[PDB]
């Protein structure tokens, strides 16, 4: 059970030894914006060295996963799988994939709120995207989904649009995340995913299947590729209602990490009122700080 204790010492060449493999975030974790965390490449390096598998899961719907995947070398991350990162973009084309509920001879368009590269990784999936240029000679195929994804030009019109769609009560409602904002470099914030969610939700009078952490439903997609144990691997964040729940749920070591979003006290408070679910079961100032874990 979650103690939120500072993983170092001999603690932390037990955890990690015994650890088959490490899930990290990416933002607030492996870098900040334009700067990486110092020490982070030299860490996943002796992840590597040592046998361990290091898995990326990130809650971004903004770009496809070739373009996601370049930022890693960009910030000195060299040497990795694009078979590594999972993002909610490409977990949200798989559910798709599965649940839609269409006859196989039409399984139903997707209406998008989100950028091109979300609409990318859909079309890779073989999903149908309303807006799409139609066959033919031929009307507007039925849309069976909406997605909410980080969607830069949301707007009213959109909003009512996808009420529209969602009259249909067998048109399924999906959300690629419920992150309510993210950190900018200059201290400001953006609005996120979970706040456009919020209008589509209230608007439809509908609860939206979440895609990204903190559901299981990331993970259930990683195992569909990897056979990991959870009960041997690390789930390592910055944001404890994202992550840390996240690793708890799928029963993972939970560890936060001290450079992203969340803090300490807010750690310290939950575990107060004991809630678990959002207590990491360790932290370190950096992720740098578990490197003299491998020897
Ligand atoms: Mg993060």
């Amino acid at each position: 059970m979650a103690r939120c204790e500072r993983l170092r010492g001999a603690a932390l060449r037990d955890v990690l030894g015994r650890a088959q493999g490490v899930l990290f975030d990416c933002d607030g974790v492996l870098w900040n914006g334009e700067r990486a965390v110092p020490g982070a490449p030299e860490l996943l390096e002796r992840l590597a060295r040592a046998g361990k598998a290091a898995l990326f899961v990130s809650n971004n719907s903004r770009r496809a996963r070739p373009e996601l995947a370049l930022r890693f070398a960009r910030l000195g991350f060299g040497g990795l799988r694009a078979e590594q990162l999972f993002s909610s973009a490409l977990c949200a084309a798989r559910l798709l994939r599965q649940r839609l509920p269409g006859p196989p001879d039409a399984p139903g368009a997707v209406f998008v709120l989100g950028g091109e590269g979300l609409r990318a990784e859909l079309r890779a999936a073989g999903l149908r995207l309303a807006g799409d240029p139609s066959a033919g000679d031929g009307a507007a195929p039925r849309v069976r989904a909406v997605l909410v994804g980080y969607d830069e030009h949301f707007s009213f019109a959109k909003l009512r649009e996808a009420c529209a769609h969602l009259r249909d009560p067998e048109c399924l409602l999906v959300a690629t995340d419920r992150d309510p904002w993210h950190p900018l470099s200059d201290g400001s914030r953006t609005p996120g995913t979970g706040s456009l969610a919020a209008a589509v939700e209230t608007a439809s009078g509908r609860q939206a299947l979440v895609v990204g952490k903190p559901s299981p439903y990331m993970f259930e997609s990683i195992t569909e590729n990897f056979s990991i144990d959870p009960a041997r691997t690390l789930m390592v964040g910055d944001r404890l209602e994202t992550d840390i729940l996240f690793g708890h749920r799928c029963g993972m070591t939970t560890v936060l990490t001290l450079t992203g979003v969340s803090r300490l006290e807010e750690a310290q408070a939950y575990l107060a009122a004991g809630q678990h679910d959002l207590v990491p079961h360790y932290y370190v100032e950096s992720i740098a700080d578990l490197t003299e874990g491998l020897e």
